DNA sequence: TCCCACGCGTGGG
DNA sequence: TCCCACGCGTGGG
């Protein structure tokens, strides 16, 4: 059953929310803006895939590298300090 | 602009690689398996979106949490030893 | 409800 | 046919 019809192209859809997003293919409406870069998308899931992989993934990869490095510097300092005070 | 043709459904395509992956929709071929859960995909980019979000992001979050914890304990052995000093 | 995932067309490198 | 990103159909929960 496809009870929801687009009045522009007359295509029917099984879901009303899918009819709503489909209509944006005609209107060009992009309600969802990425908070990091500002790129606009027609649907929230399109914004999510974009942000997850284009931003979150590399930010977390960079963070891991950064912490490994900070932790290495701190360990070096802790080792030095330990000798200055004994241990 | 669509010089390639699928001989199963007669659809025309702009590119040879796109014709190739399209044919997989008819044959059911899924060459790409996710190394983490084993799920199969027709294309590498399908496998990538799945793996990146379903497995990798959670993994990275855990890693960052773990490293942040080690960091916090080290920034503590330091403020401390410098007190002994 | 309507986010989320996935399939798959299709451009770029 | 390689890798990838994004649009957009559409079911699951
Ligand atoms: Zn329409
Ligand atoms: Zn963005
Ligand atoms: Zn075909
Ligand atoms: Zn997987």
């Amino acid at each position: 059953m496809k009870p929801f019809q687009c009045r522009i192209c007359m295509r029917n859809f099984s879901r009303s929310d899918h009819l709503t997003t489909h209509i944006r293919t005609h209107t060009g409406e992009k309600p969802f803006a990425c908070d990091i870069c500002g790129r606009k998308f027609a649907r929230s899931d399109e914004r999510k895939r974009h942000r997850d992989i284009q931003h979150i993934l590399p930010i977390l990869e960079d963070k891991v590298e950064e912490l490994l490095s900070k932790n290495y510097h701190l360990e070096n300092e802790v080792a030095r300090l330990k000798k200055l005070v004994g241990e």
